[PDB]
């Protein structure tokens, strides 16, 4: 439920990234009950001393997201500085930078699977009537190979360069909508399949708008055929109505996942030496993080 700072650890020295309204810093988890150490990702916002009723109601409501798919929430604790977010660490960093490391190496099953488990995420949110409003893969975390969770969701009352990712009808008028999560769905998957490139590469703001409002889209890329690529195109329709939901976007991509190949042309498929590679690799980003205070068992017991 609530943390108190009895059992918190902020490591300030231990900065994960910037972020639009917050920074991240790596943390230890201490539950009273049980001496045991949980690696966690600690996000802190300051936020006017918003220590309100409604705070702490979009908070437990927050709290009681769960699925697989999104990343867990372990607690929360409201400060006179702020609100901190603690989260279990992930120490594969999150998709976007996944991605562009491995390129080379990662097959057209993960790829998929990215989309679909990014997909089975966005579906329970949407059933518990959640509006992201900031889905991208660099809000995706990584927890091993062939398995993918959403982030820094439910803060909408809580409270930049995600307009790569915004819907038409946000640039006119403010309503963050299940729809525009739809688009920006789409832009994500439009990551995946190029592996983590920039949307609207050749291109800047705020011509995006005029982009988009000329009926212009993402091009499809070299490896994406065209039963997916149709699928982006439906993500990115005019009209909000037109677009289909994560129910429907589920069940798509679900039926993708059984042959993988005959949507993406990717050579390359995991290896089980890869496998075994990263699994030294974690505990490697995590004796480096805590500097050998978690040991890594901990962390792949949980
Ligand atoms: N639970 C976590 N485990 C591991 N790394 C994390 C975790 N949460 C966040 N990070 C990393 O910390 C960084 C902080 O990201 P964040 O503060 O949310 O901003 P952002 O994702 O870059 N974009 P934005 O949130 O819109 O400002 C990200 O780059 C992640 O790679
Ligand atoms: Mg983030």
């Amino acid at each position: 439920c609530l943390i108190p700072s009895s059992e918190l650890q902020t490591k300030l020295d231990k900065k994960l990234g910037a972020g639009a309204f917050g920074t991240v810093f790596a943390g230890i988890y201490y539950p009273k009950r049980a001496n045991v150490k949980i690696p966690v990702a600690i996000k802190v916002f300051q936020t006017d001393q918003s220590q309100t009723d409604e705070m702490l109601e979009e908070a437990t409501n927050m709290f009681r997201l769960r699925h697989d798919n999104l990343l867990k929430i372990i607690g929360f604790c409201m400060h006179d500085d702020g609100l901190k977010i603690v989260t279990i660490y992930r120490p594969l960093g999150n998709l976007q930078n996944f991605l562009k490391l491995h390129k080379e190496n990662l097959g057209a099953r993960e790829q998929v699977l990215y989309c679909y488990q990014i997909a089975s995420g966005m579906q329970y949110l949407e059933k518990q009537r959640v509006v992201h409003r900031d889905l991208a893969t660099r809000n995706v975390l990584v927890k091993k190979f062939n398995h993918v969770e959403i982030t820094d969701f439910g803060l909408s009352k809580i409270l930049k360069v995600a307009i790569k990712w915004l819907a038409i009808e946000i640039f006119s008028k403010h309503c963050y909508t299940h729809a525009s999560d739809v688009w920006a769905f789409g832009v994500t998957c439009w990551e995946i399949i190029t592996f983590g490139q920039s949307p609207y590469q050749g291109m800047s703001t705020d011509s995006i708008h005029n982009f988009l409002k000329d009926g212009n889209r993402l091009s499809q890329p070299p490896n994406c055929s065209q039963d997916l690529y149709q699928e982006l195109l439906r993500c990115w329709m005019a009209d909000p109505k037109s677009r289909p939901g994560f129910e429907i976007l589920y069940e798509r991509f679900k039926e993708f996942c059984k042959v993988p190949q005959l949507f993406l042309e990717n050579s390359n498929k995991i290896s089980e030496s890869d496998l075994s590679a990263e699994e030294r690799f974690q505990t490697e980003r995590i004796r480096e993080m805590f500097d050998g205070n978690i040991d890594p068992q901990m962390y792949f017991d949980q």
